[PDB]
């Protein structure tokens, strides 16, 4: 092996992506082994990935040195999950401390550790869903934009990677800043493909028509979205060129699509005639998905689905926030700037995105 | 030689790039010669470029057999001209005759032609700008769209761009379309880098506040733009890459940006502290500008700047179409996909040119 990952959030949306990337024959600093940590027993969809699959809480600083410390021949981490709770503050205490953790129990232990990336988000620009009348910036959002005079778990988090770092002279650091994913994980906590794809899946099964659960404003604007395997292909970028040595990086597609368009390929793969905006029925996802528990389990029984529970792929909260906003929008000039070409058409990533969640049989 | 091109406006906005951008060393396709048209006298700001001027009227038939038949040695065309008529049917006359005189003259007379390039526009996507109800296509544009079944002087030259090349098996074409033009010519019919320095430069000099001239939703909204060098750049790849062979592109900068945002960066290069919106302070440049004669004059005089004629330079009726719209803007995925990763970051495109206008003493 040449280099040696460790993808703390493996089964996540983008850790999915690296524990399938990593191991290929040709991906840069190859070849790679690969360890991938979560809490949850590994699930089916992730199994084929060659990776060893380490259950690890990382909120306990006691079972992060018992479990990561061994791992002594790491040379990359790859730093992809978050906690989500519910208010600010202890989002920044619980999430800083998650990566403070991980950190604390690789740096003294793996003497060949090279860099560590650490993914955040398009909040960064933002600051967290509740602020709602504060102070943001102004889109397109770019890098060397100051941090909000407002409370933001991403701004602690580099702030203790920053300081660990620091301590130790063999090791770099980059930062990733996404936006919406579109991405395979069933269990990721935010999944605008897959609780779409439950929904139109539900539309058809009911022969009802795929109506735009969100507002008039981001059916009409224009978003981008940040594929999986593309930040995937960011991070490993990163993590084996040296001119991209502690910066950070926005990384979304590149392109622009406005959600009018992505649902009628969305109504398209799922073979619904009827769908489109219709004012006063767009109520939201959690609204409009109540009480779908028993047609569910009618459609998973019918189609031999994998997924029982709707509320664990049938993640409305999230969709319910995307579809509510336009034009939040971040700049890929600094990533091309250094060199980062990576791109994707949105159209046809949304496509290949909805076709896993078919061939892994979360919905028909 | 390598290659040896023919550009018909060698003065124009994307002519002048081409000119300075073929002859360098490592540009692909050569070591390039390289023939430059336009019907006024080389003008000193255009004269630094290594190319053989050729004064010609290509709108004249016999002018054209007389001027540019004997250039037999032609491998590469680059059409990047044309002409500014009262109605579309006079537009797809005059047009069409232009680009039809130019093939016909060199087809027959030039046994190495390998390629042409056409340069039309974003208008492909939207139709002439008094399309005010007529059908139009919704952003962002792609190059698969169907044509308009309106008239449009793009089509009108496409089609005999295809009918002309036809005829003779060995000679490939390539169509391009960029949006709003960031580059330097005084002479170009359409240009907003150029105008906005005018604008500026008067503000400046008269000590009067940066006042945007158009309308809220062009300030608040998203748009891109095309520099002249990128275009350039596209062109000559699409002459010389085997992939790009026989096909259309948009040529966009490939990011976005607000109006808001660039007005702060042309206060900031021309030194004017009071800058912003104000609503019925918005009056378009045309009227705004109205009886300014007289301050230009002293402002040249002071300043020694080259251009004494200020219509010359500046071109406000362009200006205030380009500033009461939003969001027309155009995908660059095709041109990603075929392998064109050529770029430009918005800001620094603005800054650039806004230099060049200083540099050669358009504006102090
Ligand atoms: N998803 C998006 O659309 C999106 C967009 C922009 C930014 N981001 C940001 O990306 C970063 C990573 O989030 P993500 O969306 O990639 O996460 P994700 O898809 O929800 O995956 C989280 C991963 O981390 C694991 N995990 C959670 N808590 C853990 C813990 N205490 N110990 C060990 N493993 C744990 C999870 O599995 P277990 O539950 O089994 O432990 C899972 O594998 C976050 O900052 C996020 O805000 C995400
Ligand atoms: N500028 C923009 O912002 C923009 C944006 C999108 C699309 N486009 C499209 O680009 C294409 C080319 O336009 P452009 O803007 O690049 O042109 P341009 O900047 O206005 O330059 C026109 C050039 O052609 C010369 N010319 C004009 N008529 C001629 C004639 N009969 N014979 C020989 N030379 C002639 C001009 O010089 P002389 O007058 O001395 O002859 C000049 O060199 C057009 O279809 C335009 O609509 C332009
Ligand atoms: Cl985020
Ligand atoms: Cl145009």
């Amino acid at each position: 092996f040449e280099s040696v990952a460790l993808i703390i959030g493996v089964t996540g949306i983008v850790g999915n992506s690296l524990a399938e990337i990593l191991p290929l024959s040709d991906t840069p600093g190859g070849p790679w082994k690969v360890y991938g940590v979560a809490r949850r027993p590994r699930p089916t969809w992730n199994a084929d990935h060659p990776i060893d699959y380490i259950q690890c809480d990382v909120s306990d600083a006691e079972d992060t040195r018992s479990k990561l410390s061994p791992l002594t021949d790491v040379t990359h981490v790859f730093y992809v999950t978050w906690t989500n709770r519910e208010s600010e503050s202890e989002n920044c205490e619980a999430n800083g401390s998650m990566l403070r953790n991980v950190l604390q129990a690789i740096i003294p232990y793996a003497p060949n550790l090279r860099h560590v990336c650490l993914q955040t988000g398009t909040k960064h620009y933002l600051g967290p869903f509740t602020n709602v009348d504060g102070p943001r910036h102004d889109p397109p959002f770019t890098e060397d934009m100051p941090r909000l005079q407002i409370q933001n778990f991403y701004y602690t988090q580099e702030d203790i990677l920053f300081e660990e770092i620091k301590k130790i002279e063999t090791v770099t650091w980059s930062i990733h800043r996404p936006n919406m994913i579109f991405g395979f994980s069933p269990y990721s906590l935010m999944n605008i493909v897959g609780t779409l794809c439950v929904y139109a899946a539900i539309c058809k099964h009911e022969g009802s028509p795929l109506l735009f659960p969100g507002s008039k404003k981001a059916w009409e604007g224009f978003m981008t979205a940040s594929d999986a395997d593309l930040i995937a292909e960011q991070q490993i970028w990163a993590a084996v060129d040296p001119y991209a040595k502690n910066e950070a990086f926005n990384c979304n597609n590149a392109d622009i699509f406005k959600w009018k368009h992505l649902w009628k390929i969305l109504a398209e793969q799922f073979g619904i005639e009827e769908y489109g905006f219709e004012e006063g029925k767009n109520l939201g996802l959690v609204e409009m998905m109540k009480g779908k528990e028993r047609v569910w389990e009618e459609m998973v029984k019918e189609n031999q689905l994998q997924e029982k529970k709707l509320e664990e792929v049938g993640v409305w909260w999230f969709a319910d926030v995307i579809l509510g906003v336009e034009g939040m929008i971040d700049s890929m000039n600094k990533s091309k700037e250094y060199g980062f070409l990576g791109f994707r058409n949105s159209n046809n990533s949304f496509i290949s995105w909805i076709d896993k969640y078919k061939a892994f049989k979360i919905v028909p």
